[PDB]
């Protein structure tokens, strides 16, 4: 509906099905979503993990060159600029195929990249064979009037990764994902816990549908700090648009002991 | 019912209302629960936080001497021995009133204390004024055919505390609690997440009813590693008896990076 008072940030999440190894098709679906999110007055669109190439780690390692990644990243910066909306996307890193990881990047409405993050927790033997894990904590930055951060799919399932973002001041954690297998415990149990245990909001943008040898779950969701869904999709392609409204674990935690016990 | 095959541990959780500063009354309710749990063939009874004195931190600090704690602890060891069942209880620590913390202790069916743990995360200004926080990680020990560990009430709400127990090999985490205020997100959201993110089972034994200026929630529960309740109580006094059946986060977590990011 119209932008409510007492809300000064409206975000959108794209949920759709990618065609593996067909970036012209997948980036046209991200351009359509960006145009639709911008027409609904969203200031930022979050899109799913590896969407531009499809979630096919082995095949990205084997067949997608650094030059082809950079072409897709240039088109994505063009879409943020041409549709006038900030975009968070997730592509392979910029290095050669044997040295790059999976990244997530946030570009503003000028198409300029403000923050980038390399996935620290790779999931399963295919990702682990195709990508180098990140070694840096998640970034946090002011945008739109709150502190945004980036994490990617399996990262959010480790409470340490979300606590690292919230300890650097994150209020809204944006998470491109690719979750298949009817894995109901990640959005149903873990995401609400990550929101409550840090007092943060998390946005989770998934694929859906048949892609890459999997059928993705959809179920994209924004969870607020009480653990409740601000908005949620089903199993089919859609665009979720939500307005964000305007115990103290992060202070009580005994971090100096905790870091010696992990 | 009867002990199922494919289960070799049956535990019990006591949920009841304590009368503050009346250990003869409260320890008689723990003796009745221990007798009932033993008659149901449970091998261990978990009882709620500070039950022997009531959950009244300010008044324990002001009025309960080290000698009175030790009298209650001696009676509790007698109950484990006389009712022939292992018991986990939670009392003030043994030191003087100005130096002790809140502890949880596990005694076997001989009344001998096998493990003790001092609460690391104190909750709210009253606990913080009445007790010294613990500085040690949770203990883990083999008993009954699996690795048991101890944590207490607010501790389990920090994912770091449960990850510390699971990193030392815990499979079953026993947690005396005192949760009031209709705090549905702790058993409904956080406990299932702690079970799933470590692949462990957690038992949470609460007070219920009017006690100490609060009305406790009850809702004692045992949650298994998929996050689902093995058994659960309502708001009234009861004894929950459950048989325990016979992603790899704990290996994938990048702990060396995580400990530098908290």
């Amino acid at each position: 509906g119209l932008v409510p008072r007492g809300s000064h940030m409206r975000i959108a999440l794209m949920q759709h099905t990618a065609r593996p190894l067909d970036p012209q098709h997948n980036l046209d679906l991200i351009d359509d979503a960006a145009a639709r999110a911008s027409e609904q007055g969203a200031q930022l669109l979050l899109t799913p993990l590896l969407f531009g190439f499809g979630y096919v780690p082995s095949q990205i390692c084997a067949q997608v060159s650094a030059e082809q990644v950079d072409a897709a990243r240039s088109r994505l910066r063009g879409i943020a600029r041409d549709r006038g909306i900030a975009l968070v996307w997730s592509l392979p890193g910029p290095e050669g195929p044997e040295q790059r990881g999976i990244t997530a990047e946030l570009a503003d409405e000028h198409g300029e990249v403000l923050a980038s993050y390399q996935k620290v927790q790779l999931y399963g033997p295919e990702e682990k064979a195709a990508f180098v894990p990140g070694e840096q904590p998640p970034p946090v930055l002011s945008w739109g009037g709150r502190q945004l951060s980036l994490l990617v799919c399996y990262d959010v399932e480790f409470p340490e990764m979300v606590r690292a973002a919230a300890a650097r001041g994150a209020q809204l954690v944006l998470v491109p994902t690719a979750l298949a297998g009817d894995e109901t415990s990640v959005p149903g149990i873990l995401l609400p816990a990550r929101a409550v245990e840090n007092g943060i909001t998390l946005a989770y943008a998934n694929h859906c549908g048949p892609e890459g040898g999997l059928v993705f779950d959809g179920g994209s969701v924004v969870v607020g700090p009480a653990g409740q869904p601000l908005g949620e999709l089903g199993v089919e392609p859609g665009l979720l648009v939500v307005d964000l409204p305007d115990a103290d674990y992060l202070q009580d935690r005994r971090a100096e002991l905790h870091r010696n016990w992990l």
